[PDB]
C-alpha cells in the first residue's frame, strides 16, 4: 500500500523543517584527527522484517577493534510502508527508541557517531533517514547505501558503472556530483576484493571526506562492520522467536 | 535415530535388493556417441522444511534431452517416518519417489524419463546399494547416482591426497576414479563445470555403466550441479514456500 498525497505532502513539509538543523561538517575532535584519536564507539542500526513484524536493532562497536560491545534488539511493528524518499517515517521513532533505551542502560556506551542504512543527503529533498536520525538524536550520523538513489541527474548508467571499474584498490572514491553541481555522497570502494561500492553520505556533524573515511575504516567486509553486526543480530533475534 | 533391531531389517533389505542392480547399459542411446535417442531425463529431491524434521517435500522433475526444459514436474508434501542416517538414506525417501514415478505413470505416461538423476550415491555406499540403486531396482529406471560429499567407504577418504587429486582437474568433464581397497572402481569425481572446483562424485544406480554415467551428467550440467537435479531442488524449495502461503 502506499500512502495518500496529503500524507506525503506532510511528511515533505517536516523533511523541508527539520533539514535547517543538519550541520555537514566536523564538530568533534576526534573528526579532525590525522587517526581519529579519541573516537572509541561506533554504532549501527538495522530495521528487518520477518510487515508487520519487523525487528529493530542498535549495536556500538568499539573503535578501532570493532569489537560488540552494546547490542539491543526489539520486536517492533510497522505499518508504515516503504516509499522511497520517506524511509525514516517508518523506521526513525524506531531507532530513536533504541538510542534511548541505550541512554537509560548503558550511558556511557553512547556512540560517538552512528553508521545508518540508508542515505543522509543524498536524497530527494536533501534529508535521508541519516540526516533524520541524527537531527532527532543530535547524533553525527553516516548514511552508507548499498544502491544509488538516483536524485539531482545521479543515474547509475553506463557512464556510471564505468567510473565503478575505475575503481581498483579499498578507499578508492568518486563523487556524486548532482546536476545543481553539488557534491551529494561518495562512492567508496569498501574493501580490496569487493567490486560493488558503498554510497556513502553526510548525516549529521560530520563532513564527508571524514565520514568517507570512517565507514572505509570500519570495513571488514563490504558492509561495514557496525551495520553488518546489526544487520546480523536482527535475523538472529528473529530466528530465536520464529523458529 | 533408530535402534538396531532396525537398521538391521534395513541391512536385511539392502542386500536382498542388491541382486537386481544391472551395472551395464540397457538402452541403445547409452551405447550411441552422443546419446541420440534420448529425450527425457529425470531428476528427483527430497527436502525438509526448516525447524520441522518430520514435514517434507517430495519433487519429480522431467527434463528435455539435450535441451534441458523442464516439460514436467511434481511435488508432494510427506511425512518422514525416519531420521536421516548415513548408508540408510533410501529408507527416508524412497517410498515418497516411487510414488511420484507411479503418479506420472498415470497423469502423463508418455513424460516418463528414460534416466533419472539422484541426489546421492549409488554403489558407492557402505553396502553397495545407496539410494540410486534402490531407486533404480524399485522402479527399473535407470538411474544415476550424484553426490556432493565423498561418502567414506572402502578406503575413499577426504584426505590431503584426495584434495590433490581435485586440483590437477583442469576444466569442465576431467575425472579422476574413485578406487576401493579391492581395487574396484566405486565412482568417479568429475569436474562438472569450468568456472567451478568442487566436484561431482558420480556411481552406476541401475542400468547404465559408470562411463555413460559420467558423460551424461556433464552434459546435464549448465550450471555444477546437474540441471534435473538442480531442478527438482528449486522446485521443492518453492513448492514449500507456497505451501507456507509466504
Ligand atoms: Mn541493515
Ligand atoms: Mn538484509
Ligand atoms: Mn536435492
Ligand atoms: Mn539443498
Amino acid at each position: 500500500e502506499r500512502p495518500p498525497e496529503e500524507t506525503l505532502s506532510l511528511w515533505k513539509g517536516e523533511q523541508a523543517r527539520l533539514k535547517a538543523r543538519v550541520v555537514d561538517r566536523d564538530t568533534e575532535a576526534w573528526q579532525r584527527d590525522p587517526s581519529f584519536s579519541g573516537l572509541q564507539k561506533v554504532g549501527g542500526v538495522d530495521v528487518s522484517f520477518v510487515s508487520v513484524r519487523a525487528c529493530a536493532s542498535l549495536v556500538v562497536l568499539s573503535y578501532p577493534e570493532l569489537k560488540v560491545v552494546y547490542e539491543d534488539s526489539r520486536m517492533v511493528g510497522l505499518k508504515a510502508p516503504y516509499v522511497s524518499g520517506f524511509l525514516a517515517f517508518r523506521e526513525v521513532p524506531f531507532l530513536v527508541e533504541l538510542v534511548q533505551r541505550l541512554q537509560e542502560k548503558e550511558p556511557d556506551l553512547m556512540p560517538q557517531v552512528v553508521l545508518v542504512d540508508g542515505n543522509g543527503v543524498l536524497h530527494q529533498r536533501g534529508f535521508g533517514v541519516a540526516c533524520h536520525l541524527g537531527v532527532l538524536t543530535e547524533l553525527p550520523c553516516i548514511g552508507v547505501a548499498m544502491k544509488l538513489l538516483q536524485v539531482d541527474g545521479l543515474e547509475n548508467n553506463a557512464l556510471h558503472k564505468e567510473k565503478i571499474v575505475l575503481l581498483q584498490a579499498g578507499g578508492d572514491t568518486f563523487p556524486l556530483i548532482g546536476s545543481s553541481g553539488t557534491v551529494l555522497g561518495m562512492a567508496l570502494r569498501s574493501h580490496d576484493h569487493s567490486t560493488k561500492p558503498l554510497y556513502v553520505s553526510v548525516g549529521h556533524r560530520i563532513s564527508l571526506e571524514v565520514a568517507v573515511r570512517l565507514t572505509h575504516h570500519c570495513c571488514r567486509f563490504r558492509i561495514p562492520e557496525p551495520i553488518r553486526q546489526a544487520d546480523i543480530r536482527s535475523r538472529e533475534y528473529i530466528r530465536r522467536t520464529l523458529g
